[PDB]
């Protein structure tokens, strides 16, 4: 069971984060892998048509080695992927999102602004 | 724009509004409203299958006197009813929630326990 906040205002990866933490909540992560959860964050996100930040990157181990912020693993041949992706060199810092292309996740860098997905595990 | 707040907790109609303000939002009202948010808002609770509540309630008026928490009247005839809704008796206290049935509003006592949409409006 969770809360799920979903908000128009664009921001880039760190401050996302921060958003979602002066919430008492974190980055959209273990919902995620919530099979009947995930299938309804992304009805939502399918609808709006918009790339959204997820709580996942590879700041900590580089490359394709990505993790969810509670420190769960994401599968680099995980569904969830967008088709054709992670793709970028992955000599790169890589933040997580749910690209509007496909409604499914991609991998970006950490800079541009997008809108944000918070969670709190209810408990 | 807005932010929006799904929350599996269930709670009655009081709670709900009090969960929301406490949170420096309001119980999901003018987003329903808006066209493309409403749409957003229904494919998250269709797959959630459960009811839901908004804010709406006669309390104000009385009868099918259905008011939004901003003081915008919700029509007794709007697109957004379930299919014979409303019906409760007019002599109740009448609060409007997203009945699983349809996935659309309807009008019930305001006592049961459902989850909780919130809005806060972006400028
Ligand atoms: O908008 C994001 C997209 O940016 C492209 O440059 C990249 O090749 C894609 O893999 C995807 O990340
Ligand atoms: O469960 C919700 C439903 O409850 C019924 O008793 C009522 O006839 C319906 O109009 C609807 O409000
Ligand atoms: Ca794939
Ligand atoms: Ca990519
Ligand atoms: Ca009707
Ligand atoms: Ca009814
Ligand atoms: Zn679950
Ligand atoms: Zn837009
Ligand atoms: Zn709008
Ligand atoms: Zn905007
Ligand atoms: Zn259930």
């Amino acid at each position: 069971d969770y809360e799920i906040l979903f908000s128009d205002e664009t921001m880039n990866y760190a401050d996302a984060g921060t958003y979602c933490q002066s919430r008492g909540m974190a980055l959209v992560s273990s919902a995620m892998r919530d099979s009947t959860m995930v299938k309804a964050i992304l009805a939502f996100t399918e609808v709006k048509g918009h790339d959204y930040w997820v709580g996942a990157d590879n700041l900590q181990d580089g490359a394709y080695n990505f993790l969810w912020n509670d420190g769960v693993s994401l599968p680099t041949d995980s569904d969830l992927w967008s088709p054709n992706e992670p793709s970028n060199p992955q000599s790169w810092q890589l933040c997580v999102q749910i690209w509007s292309k496909y409604n499914l996740l991609d991998d970006v860098g950490c800079g541009g602004a997008r809108r944000v997905i918070c969670e709190k595990e209810l408990d």
